[PDB]
């Protein structure tokens, strides 16, 4: 699956 990170 897919994957974000928002710092
Ligand atoms: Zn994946």
């Amino acid at each position: 699956g897919s994957n974000q990170n928002n710092f």
